[PDB]
């Protein structure tokens, strides 16, 4: 019980922590219904309005009025947020030319720069074009601070995983946040948006932000806000609190708008309706801005303006419905829209057939506006399955399409669609003596802010999914230095010692390396195996003698480089490797005998320098397991696009492998995980094949001769025994695979977490410069 009885008389927007039953005086307050009695009459005043007018400058103060223009309005620290432009004739911070802030100006007790995150829902990337003649604050801010085209928020591109990600550092599968509604089957209870349940602690992972900030002893300000709070308070609270004793002052901030996102919805992202909410959030810029100049704190403050996700065009007309598909639509529960997750309505319910709604949602339409996914197969670069709280059933959506669970307007846009889709991007802008000045920066993605806001708080974070130096260009000052993995697993360097008489596996057949094929250093192993370093002409390998398969196979390709036929006769050709034991070895019969599993090669045949060299190629050492149904992706992939990447890059450098990822998690496995192996025998089966395609960013430099910044590309494509994903498989090559590979694009850092290996550990950058290199995502939008 909260004793309701007690004021709110000087206390309101208090700091501190207050718990039943005394009553409270903050945010969360009336979330929780615990506000004094005279909270919404103490502390939300509203009487005149938010601005100073030229008649009210030197009043005499009333204390009902909702900010004051009364002489001793600043060293209180109440002042409506214009007063000294009305009434001292001061400017506007937005009038005022842009000058470099190069070092903090604080005023006395200030010890470090404050930090104010300002969010704005639902604002895409590319509002920001609309500039200064809409949004003159913000365009003054992003032209004179540090600002990137645009940031990448996660999967789904929903306000609460995004915001909670922001606050975390983490994936929604590992914050818990993975959805703005979830169905927890342990809890047995459901999470919404709007609600109570969501105020419960046990929905909530990692370490948000406040929690880091409080743990390591800098005080927060709060980082909620009551939806009945207007925005005009929020504004005069931060800066209330920012003009606190030394003693109680917070050094983060946090300011929310649900714009302009409400009107993203109603009218639709390219609406005309869209000027005038875009212009309200600058007004609201402008009254921080003018509020800290008035503090004297305009040049000491670090300001981030970011948003959660962006706006797409979706109306009604364009809504797939299930009931078309499926002819039971009322025994699942769906949740819907711009992303779909399929349970059934009653929880547990056994006749629940995932296989056969599955096999009823798979290109049945010519023009689909959706794909079905166990979780499992969604892309990796998701990192959306390792959670109790995603359903196993997946639909990812068409951009600008809904879908809906049966036909049984007033909207004209929405957004949660798969990540990488240009209209979900968001904004990012950093502006302070911290961030640079005038500096564009390459669009990057939003786990990777909570690292930096911790440099800028001078916090250590808690373990999370950014990957902390990536973002160190974006700063002046407070860089992290990173500092390289140590290798744990040193290679063997096997010569011969075997003879091919030594072999029984079922096959038949009728320097400078390391400088030229590794042109970034060998990959360090980072955890505890047994492998050996393999050269060849035109490729090295990293060879496990545990999964009995190279953890990497490394080779270049010259821009002129010719691609040859794999001659008849070699077909089938596979010879032993005399200096790898037979014993570490796959064997062909294993092959032969297993009715379903074929196998490929790291190393292309197609690409060989010489017949001789070529024969190198069949080793049983370069050789993996393979569907045929993937065979035809790594043989279109190996045969024509690698040398296809080769000319239009002027060379390339290629590492590809294996993946295990048997629990979806997104992590290399240990041996205990795997859960497939080639038909009667211990040769492991991957569940996902990755390239990753390296070269020089100065394209006119070839690949082994660059000078400066690199150029990559990768993919972890899924190693399925179907094409089923592809709607268009049945035809040629030419037709689908390309698609396919774009879908499954990835960053070198992903490739990292599921394989235990670092790598661009030898190159003439730096190391922060090679972290921002690891996280890039080649898109294709
Ligand atoms: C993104 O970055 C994160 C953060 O580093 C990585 O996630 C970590 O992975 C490691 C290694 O697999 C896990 O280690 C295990 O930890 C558990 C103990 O975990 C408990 O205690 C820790 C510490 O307080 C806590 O953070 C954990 O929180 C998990 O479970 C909570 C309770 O249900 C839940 O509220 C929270 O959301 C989180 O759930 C997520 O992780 C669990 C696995 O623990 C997973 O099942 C769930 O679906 C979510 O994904 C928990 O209370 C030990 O028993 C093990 O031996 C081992 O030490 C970390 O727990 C995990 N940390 C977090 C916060 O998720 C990701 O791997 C990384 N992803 C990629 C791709 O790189
Ligand atoms: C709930 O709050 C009210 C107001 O604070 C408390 O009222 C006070 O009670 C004390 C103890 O009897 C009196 O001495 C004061 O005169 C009261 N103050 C006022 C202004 O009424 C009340 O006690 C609280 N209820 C509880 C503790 O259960
Ligand atoms: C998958 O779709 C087929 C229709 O293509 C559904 O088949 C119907 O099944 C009902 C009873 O299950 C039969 O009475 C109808 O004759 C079938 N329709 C047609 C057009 O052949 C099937 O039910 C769907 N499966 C699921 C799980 O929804
Ligand atoms: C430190 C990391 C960044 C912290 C940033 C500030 C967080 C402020 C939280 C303010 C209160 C946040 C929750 C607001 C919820 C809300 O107002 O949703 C409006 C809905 O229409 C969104 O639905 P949708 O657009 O469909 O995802
Ligand atoms: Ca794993
Ligand atoms: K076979
Ligand atoms: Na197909
Ligand atoms: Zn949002
Ligand atoms: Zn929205």
């Amino acid at each position: 019980w909260t004793n309701t009885s007690g004021s709110c008389k000087g206390r309101c927007f208090e700091l501190q922590e207050v718990g039943p039953p005394d009553c409270r005086c903050d945010n969360l307050c009336k979330s929780y219904s615990s506000c004094c009695h005279d909270f919404d009459e103490l502390c939300l005043k509203t009487a005149r309005g938010w601005e100073c007018t030229k008649d009210r400058c030197g009043e005499v103060r009333n204390e009902e009025n909702a900010c004051h223009c009364s002489e001793d309005c600043l060293s209180r620290g109440d002042c409506c947020t214009n007063y000294q432009v009305v009434c001292k004739g001061e400017s506007h911070w937005v009038d005022d030319d842009c000058e470099e802030i190069r070092v903090p100006e604080c005023p006395a007790g200030f010890v470090r720069p404050p930090l104010i995150i300002f969010s704005v829902d639902g604002f895409r990337a590319s509002y920001m074009k609309k500039g200064s003649k809409v949004m003159p604050n913000i365009e003054k801010l992003r032209s004179c601070g540090t600002h990137a085209p645009y940031m990448r928020p996660v999967y789904p591109t929903k306000t609460f995983p995004n915001l909670y990600t922001l606050a975390t550092g983490l994936y929604p599968e590992s914050h818990g946040i993975v959805g703005n509604s979830m169905y927890d089957p342990v809890f047995d209870a459901t999470f919404h948006l709007r609600g109570r349940e969501k105020f419960n602690h046990r929905w909530w992972g990692g370490q948000p932000l406040w929690i880091t900030a409080t743990k390591q002893g800098v005080r927060a300000g709060t980082f909620f806000w009551s939806v009945s709070i207007p925005h005009e308070r929020r504004i005069l609270t931060i800066l209330q609190w920012l003009s606190l004793p030394d003693n109680e002052r917070p050094s983060v901030y946090a300011f929310y708008s649900e714009q302009p996102d409400f009107s993203g919805h109603k009218y639709g992202p390219f609406g005309p309706e869209m000027t005038n909410p875009l212009r309200e959030i600058d007004k609201t810029v402008g009254q921080l801005m003018d509020g800290l100049k008035q503090l004297k704190l305009h040049r000491c403050v670090n300001v981030i303006f970011v948003g959660d996700h962006g706006m797409e065009d979706v109306t009604c007309d364009r809504t797939e419905f299930l009931s078309n598909y499926l002819t039971n639509v009322d025994d699942i529960t769906l949740v819907p829209g711009t992303l779909g997750r399929i349970r059934p309505k009653i929880p547990n319910n056994l006749k629940y057939d995932p296989k056969a709604i599955i096999a009823n949602l798979t290109c049945k339409k010519p023009d689909q506006h959706f794909k079905p996914y166990m979780k499992q197969h969604l892309p990796k670069r998701l990192h959306y399955a390792n959670n109790r709280r995603i359903e196993d059933l997946h639909l990812l959506v068409e951009r600008r399409w809904h879908v809906a669970r049966k036909p049984l307007c007033f909207f004209q846009g929405d957004h949660g669609f798969d990540n990488k889709v240009n209209s979900m991007q968001t904004v990012f802008v950093g502006y302070g003596p911290t961030f640079k000045y005038r500096t564009k920066v390459p669009p990057f993605e939003n786990i990777e802010l909570y690292n930096v806001m911790c440099d800028l708080l001078g916090l250590k974070p808690a373990p999370n999914n950014g990957t902390h130096g990536s973002l160190n260009h974006l700063l002046r000052t407070n860089t992290f230095r990173p500092t390289l993995p140590e290798e744990v697993s040193r290679p063997n360097y096997p010569g011969i010692m075997y003879l091919q008489s030594d072999f029984d596996l079922g096959c038949t057949c009728d320097g400078s390396t390391e400088e030229r094929h590794l042109l970034y250093g060998r990959p360090a192993v980072l955890y505890r195996t047994s492998y050996d370093i393999l050269y060849h002409t035109d490729f090295e390998s990293g060879y496990s003698e545990i999964f009995l398969m190279p953890l990497w196979t490394s080779y270049t390709i010259s821009k002129q480089a010719e691609v040859s036929s794999i001659p008849e006769h070699l077909t089938n050709c596979v010879r032993p490797d005399v200096r790898v034991s037979p014993g570490f070895s796959q064997n062909c019969l294993a092959y032969k005998n297993d009715k379903q599993m074929s196998y490929g090669f790291l190393f292309p045949p197609y690409l060989s320098s010489s017949p001789e060299a070529k024969y190198d190629a069949f080793l049983v050492t370069n050789m993996v397991p393979m569907y045929p149904a993937f065979k035809r992706v790594w043989t279109y992939f190996q045969r024509v696009l690698v040398k296809k990447y080769a000319s239009e890059r002027n060379g390339v450098n290629v590492i590809s492998g294996p993946i295990f990822d048997y629990n979806y998690n997104g992590l290399r496995d240990i041996e205990d995980e795997i859960k497939q192996y080639v038909e009667g025998s211990s040769i492991p089966v991957p569940t996902h094949y990755y390239s990753i395609i390296t070269s020089c960013l100065d394209f006119t430099q070839p690949a082994d001769k660059c000078d400066g910044p690199l150029s990559v590309s990768s993919f972890i494509l899924p190693h399925r025994p179907d094409n089923d994903e592809s709607c268009n498989s049945s035809e040629d090559e030419s037709k689908w695979v390309e698609e396919l590979m774009k879908m499954h694009t990835a960053r070198v850092r992903d490739i990292e977490h599921l394989t235990g290996l670092d790598f661009y550990r030898k190159t003439s950058r730096s190391y922060s410069e090679i972290l921002t290199l690891k996280t890039y995502l080649h898109t294709y939008e």
